[PDB]
Order: C-alpha cells, then structure tokens, then sequence
C-alpha cells in the first residue's frame, strides 16, 4: 500500500515569508497541530508544531515563521509512492508527530500523522477474508477459486478436524473479517502461515493429478 | 489486547487550580500536545490542547486553566479493562487526540494516543523470519528442518545465483526482520510467493 492512500490532504500549508500570527491563524482554522513550511513551488524548506509556538508574546506575533520552524534538514519526510510501513517505522523510531508527504518533484502533497495509520487500520480490519482469498487466488498460478475452496477445507479439517465443504467456507469467508480471522489463528503470523499452507495443499492436490 | 497494554501511565496531568502558564510548561516539558484537567481526586473536570493556548496574550498566563479548557461532555474515556479495538473505534470515530484511562470510580489512571496503537503495531515488522519459518515448518508436515534449510538454499540460488549453504541461510533468516524482508524481496506478495515456492521445493525432494 502507498502512502498516498493514507495521507492526510486537508494540511495547513505555510509559506515561507508569513509571520507567526499567520501560522497560528492557519493552524487553529485547519485544526492542526503541526505543519509545513513550503515556498512559492510547493517544495518543502520548514516544519513547526504549536509546541514551539506556546508561551510567545504577543509583541512577537510579527516574528518570520522561520525564527521558530525546524529546517528541512532536521525533518523527517517520505514519498508518495513510498509503502505504507515506511511510515510506521519512522514513526516508531523517531517520534515526530507528522511527517510531509512529497511528490517525485520535490513538492509536498500531503502530511501523514499516527492517526492516517490507525484509520487504516481500522479500514483493514474490516475487511472479509474473502477479499483477502481473492489476492491470495491472483498470486497461486493456474489453480482454480474451486480448488482453493477445497484445498482451505482440507487444511481447516487438518488445523480443527472439522469436516466442512468448500461452499460453506466461501460464506464463511465471506462473514468473517479480517481482524476476527487474524484472532482465530492466534496472531497475524499464524494467519500468513495458514494462508501459505492453504497455497502449498492447493498446489500439491493439482500436481497430483496432472 | 486491552487498554491496559496499550495506556501509558507518564502523562501531562493538569490540576484544576492551575494556571495557564503552568499548563504551558507542563505540555512542554512532557511533550504532549493535549492534558486533562482533573480536581484533587484525580476526576475528570475538562480538557486542554495547544489550539486553546496557541495565540493568546501574555496577561492571560496567569488566568486560571479553567478559562481556556474545554467540557467535560466533549471528552471521549475508557476504561483500563476496555479492548483495544475499542479504543481503536473511539480515535476513528470521534477524530479526538488523545483519550483518557479512568478507573471505574472516575479517576485519570492512563492516557491513549493514535501513536501507541501504532507502536503495537510496528512490533509485527521487528520479528525474525526465524520464526516464521518456524512457524511453516509446524504446518508443513513430513519435511524436517534440515531439508527445508537446503529447499531454501536451493531457492536462493536460483532466484538471485548465491551458492549459499543451509547454515548460511539459517543466520541469514535469523538475522534479518520480516520488515527488512518483504522490503528485500518488493513487496509481502512475492515474499509471501517465495515462502510458497520453497516449501514446495522442500516437499518435492
């Protein structure tokens, strides 16, 4: 997955030359709590959060937006058609509370923060596993939706020792999401196993016969 | 998984007889960006984030915190025994900041952010392909360990050309994270194709 799909596009974009009633203006009418500094082109020179704006006086309300950003070579940033757990590492490892998103140009199009990444989530955990059996079916070869339908019951009657047919599982599949599956199997490791074991029984009952 | 293992208990508490200025240092000294406001029982009476501060006069760092915090009402709580798909649901739903651990009796024990959801998350890419290995060898069957290190062997040097040993592979896999991994092979899909094509090789010899 792109990062471009879980960026957020509603940013508060500061120019350069603007001061620091402009920022803080543009920060509480986009209900941000970070944001770029870009220039005329769109392309990134800054980053400030509102916790380096706290405590200014109102004196120095007319202060450039650049006596208080970190520069760019201090932010930490990624591309639009980077994956999506790019950003969880960084995340992860740096702690920044976002991060621009940037074009194959140099223009920043976006900002990520956690709660892009906890959406998405969230979206992935509803989804029934049988979007997840169709992109395991386009990766397997020339095995058929009926054989793989077969080779899960198999597998199933391995792991449970319940005995099921491939058009119970199909509906099966197509109530359960992925977040209970993943609860099912015990982890998303054992879930990816499964699904791998699933593939390889698949495979072998085709070899079998040809 | 329960709120329990995702709170943390170092958080910006702000007591209700606060004042403005206070709250500043407090939200910069532990780096957060929103606090709650809480009586001398540790019971909920309001919330703050640095939207509320952002801009204000320097003869309002004295007022009390009370004139800049926000209801009771528009805050969003949950309790230490809660799912964590719960919690997940609630940041989804009401786009809130941060949310607050509350005992069954009212008062603040924890705090929640979308980043500590993601930290939990970023655990999965840390694991060694060691394990998940281990993992396939469990679900594979007549193989031995032994022989899919040599399937493995026999499946590198025909993708990439190494002449590599199963030992070698062994300590490759045992240093090398699933994140690195499907990072290395262009996606979890031909990661995931490799594991496939492996334990057949593994089964056909």
């Amino acid at each position: 997955m792109k990062v471009r799909d879980l960026m957020d596009k509603n940013f508060a974009k500061i120019y350069v030359d603007e001061t620091v009633e402009d920022a803080i203006n543009l920060l509480k009418k986009k209900k941000r709590f970070s944001a770029p500094i870009v220039d005329k082109e769109d392309r990134l020179v800054g980053w400030v959060t509102t916790l380096e704006l706290l405590g200014i006086s109102e004196k120095d309300f007319k202060k450039p937006i650049t006596e208080f950003m970190r520069p760019v070579e201090e932010v930490i940033t990624v591309y639009e058609d980077d994956e999506a757990r790019n950003v969880v590492l960084k995340f992860v490892k740096y702690k920044v509370v976002s991060i621009p998103v940037l074009t194959r140009d140099g223009r920043v199009i976006g900002m990520v923060r956690n709660c892009d990444v906890v959406k998405t989530l969230a979206k992935l955990y509803e989804i029934p596993v049988y979007k997840i059996f169709k992109e395991l079916h386009n990766h397997i070869g020339d095995i058929s939706w009926e054989e793989l339908m077969e080779a899960a019951a198999v597998v199933t009657k391995r792991m449970t020792g319940e005995d099921i047919t491939p058009q119970e599982y199909e509906e099966r599949i197509k109530k359960t999401t992925f977040g209970k599956a993943i609860w099912a199997c015990g982890g998303l490791e054992k879930f990816f196993v499964g699904l791998i074991e699933i593939g390889m029984v698949a495979l072998a009952r085709k070899l079998a016969k040809r």
